[PDB]
């Protein structure tokens, strides 16, 4: 009644390193006091945060999102660009405060730079214009002797930074976002601003907003599916209860093979090979503020595990994801003045992205399954899953072939899971596995007890078949050279 | 890299009855020379053909839709009731003939009790109203003093027909349609239709359309979710081709997720459990009449397999579906005056319904699969298919436990598959393999050959591990004891 079967031989499809994405947005201290620290002891002389780059680096990020989120739909570019005492203060309506624009578009480059990660850039499509976005596409991807491009060169950057992926607003349709527009405005608007930046450069690739309205979802594909590469989809959870926490990994699934089938259900879309970039997600249901410093625990970095093994095996319907958020804001790393915290969600991707493969193998698991209802978000709001799994398990091969990875979520809360596991052609190896678990559901790390909830590793042997156990609320990592 | 593993002590779930529904239209000879014929030296005194009934009866028809399709939308039910020398007669606008109405409600009653088939009836939309709707509804099911239950005792039936299956409308989205309307319209009326005839016969159960416009079903889903219980669905296809006809099969699978999906993000509807009547689906490219007389070849019978056997693993999805249609339109039987034929889309149901369980058990099924770009349907339209299986299988069990059925269908055009079965627990022992297939892709039945394409039975040998080697384009079912 539980069980995995891996065949190496059999690759299925490819596993988008763009899965393992990070987003920063201008927000309490996800920027200021984050990853940006000008004048820290702990900072180098560009202001980057040390401890933090090389907490980033760790987890070796894909692509970064920035700088919103609610943020960037009353943000002006242009405010934090050159000599940075010249840049002028502004109020941010999202999250109500004063922004310097100390950090802007060339530190963000710079930054991505250092981490080796792509740039995504969203635009502002609630205060911003067309005319104002294609200026920075200019600013940031002009060969040419454009006023903007000429800009970049004289602030100091020759070469064009190539930023690749743009987001075409962010959250339209909440009232919470500046500029909120109706399903018909927006997918217009989509449309409008993807087609004449893509005359500009036609190599970007142009995410689009989608969310759970199924009519919203489609008029942006009706409208705007010839040009968009991506509809874009958000999902944050949450509650108390450990089990209405990881069961969600499961709703999220559904959601997502539903947005799908509404791409599937607009032919030029669908023709085009349109897909989804879930450019927010998190646990997110504590906190509501100006700050989101959300306590992470491990039951929220079992849903981190659980949702990034989904991404292993549905990456080519979503090739593209984006935790939320990297630093303090919902963060996946904690920091103060003096030093920072490691969250449970940040051992998930500390975890997945340095013990998997490029490629995602035929991995058939076996399992019980629970049904449940609870809440979810900071407003509670009631959801249901049924047959959820109390283990999950995706198996993916390095891109030499020399390295098999199988991946395993034990969600069961109590009880350690005596697997039974076959993978056709292995011979008898030793083998490493590497394991995030921690004393309980609820625990954490802090400043205290940095390393309370960490990545363990034991040594075992496999076969053709084996067994192992696998402890209760824990991700393993099986690794195997092949 | 083909085989299927049965446990037949794992139920998965129900495999509704309703599956393996009718319809027949009053189009062509359908009813009139097709199922009725008054004086014929091959019918009754009811006027019922004695040779359709037989074969009819062969096929254990759970439920059959009456009086369309097209026809209905322009149908004045009450202009069918009464004694027949006096019902006038009308100009059909669907299908431009004269309708005698010889043929009515308390006929087509009377031919479903003949049959053992639950009556499914469907309304006019197009120019009846929503009193007209209440009073057949009110004719069929009532057992007060109300006028037109009073009525259907005058007529000869005191006790009420108890029709447990209401279509609320037919194709209302479609320009072909009598009254067609938006999808504003069509869910407002569908909404106010259900409910009211739901006031005055709560168990009905109510099927809405649906059709492949994605904002058409979910305004339906949106207005009406809470009162209806099937969104309906119908599926055309076809073409020359061999696999471009069977490999849509999985084309129908994808379209039925589809709408599935569309059910999940409609909170009502998805809280409420409406699911998908497939009220109408066979293969149709050949012919674009007022007859409809396609002359079905093996290659459309296996497609027709193909679905049922779709269907046994789908039906708590797709609880009810209809083959469009039972006799000459579109017609698994085709009559003349002196006899009939039954085409191998008939012997696809004469197979699966005559070896079938009432109980889905847990099938695992390994096959090679394959990509098609093919064209289907009368307009030729161009479709695409990935991944569909050339080797595919639904076991089940009877109710009392007693027998395992495992239908197989190979879809493979030109080889035979020998292929390796497991089935737990199973002693050795034998069983009885029922098989439809023939000489060649295209071979039909005739009046002169009456059994070219016909089912074969041969008694074999299992065990909890045996082989079975499959015909190319065939479909069989293993029957065996315990
Ligand atoms: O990540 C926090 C907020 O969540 C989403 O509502 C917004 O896009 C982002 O600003
Ligand atoms: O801010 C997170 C939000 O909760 C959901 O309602 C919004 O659509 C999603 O973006
Ligand atoms: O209450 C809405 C919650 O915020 C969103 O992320 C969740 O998906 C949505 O259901
Ligand atoms: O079955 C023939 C026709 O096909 C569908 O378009 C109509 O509902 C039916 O009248
Ligand atoms: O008449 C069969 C039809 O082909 C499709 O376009 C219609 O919607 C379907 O009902
Ligand atoms: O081209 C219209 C065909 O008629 C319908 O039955 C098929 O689904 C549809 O694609
Ligand atoms: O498999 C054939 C069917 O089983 C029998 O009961 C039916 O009459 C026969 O036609
Ligand atoms: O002929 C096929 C019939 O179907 C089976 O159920 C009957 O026993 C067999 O006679």
């Amino acid at each position: 009644s539980y069980g995995i079967v891996v065949d190496p031989k059999e690759v299925v499809k490819p596993i988008s390193r763009h899965i393992y994405g990070h987003f920063t947005e201008h927000l309490g201290r996800c920027i200021y006091g984050g990853i940006y620290e000008e004048g820290s002891p702990l900072s180098d002389e560009r202001g980057f945060r040390k401890d933090v780059l090389e907490a980033v680096k760790r987890i070796k990020v894909p692509n970064l999102r920035w700088p919103g989120g609610n943020f960037v739909s009353n943000y002006h570019w242009e405010d934090g660009i050159g000599p940075k005492d010249q840049r002028p203060v502004r109020f941010d309506l999202a999250w109500q405060q004063e922004e310097t624009n100390r950090f802007g578009t060339d530190e963000f480059i710079e930054y991505c730079r250092e981490i080796g990660a792509e740039p995504y850039i969203s635009i502002n499509m609630g205060t911003g214009t067309l005319d104002e976005a294609l200026h920075w596409l200019e600013y940031c991807n002009g060969k040419g002797n454009t006023y903007y491009a000429q800009l970049r060169r004289k602030y100091g950057h020759p070469e064009p930074y190539n930023v690749k992926f743009w987001g075409i607003g962010n959250e339209m349709y909440g009232e919470w976002q500046v500029g909120h527009m109706t399903a018909d405005e927006y997918a217009r608007a989509a449309k409008e601003y993807t087609k004449w930046m893509k005359v500009f450069d036609p190599t970007i690739k142009a995410i689009a907003v989608g969310c759970d309205d199924p009519i919203w979802n489609l008029r942006v594909l009706q409208e705007a599916g010839d040009v968009i590469d991506f509809i874009s989809y958000h999902f944050y959870t949450g509650s108390d209860d450990y089990y209405e926490t990881v069961s969600t990994v499961y709703l999220l699934k559904e959601r997502l093979i539903g947005v799908k089938k509404l791409i599937d259900m607009v032919d030029t879309a669908r023709k085009r090979g349109v897909k989804i970039a879930l450019d927010e997600w998190n646990v997110w249901y504590r906190v509501s503020d100006n700050k989101l410093e959300e306590p992470y625990d491990l039951k929220d970095g079992i849903f981190a595990c659980g949702v990034l093994v989904l991404l292993q095996k549905m990456s080519d319907i979503v090739p593209l994801a984006n935790l939320a958020q990297l630093v303090n804001a919902l963060g996946a790393i904690h920091t103060e003045k003096d030093g920072l915290i490691l969250t449970p969600v940040y051992k998930a991707f500390e975890l997945i992205v340095n013990h998997s493969g490029e490629k995602l193998v035929k991995t058939h698991v076996e399992s019980e399954t629970y049904n449940i209802e609870g809440v979810m978000f900071i407003n509670k709001m009631p959801f249901s899953v049924e047959n959820a799994p109390f283990l999950d398990a995706a198996a993916s091969i390095s891109e030499d072939g020399k390295k098999l990875f199988i991946a395993v979520v034990n969600y069961r809360k109590e009880d350690a899971l005596k697997v039974p596991i076959r993978v056709e052609g292995l011979g008898q190896k030793k083998a490493t596995v590497y394991t995030l678990t921690g004393p309980d559901v609820n625990a954490r790390n802090t400043m205290e007890n940095p390393n309370v909830v960490d990545i363990t590793s034991e040594t075992i042997t496999v076969d053709t078949e084996f067994e192992h156990t696998f402890k209760p609320f824990s991700c393993s990592v099986i690794e195997v050279e092949l």
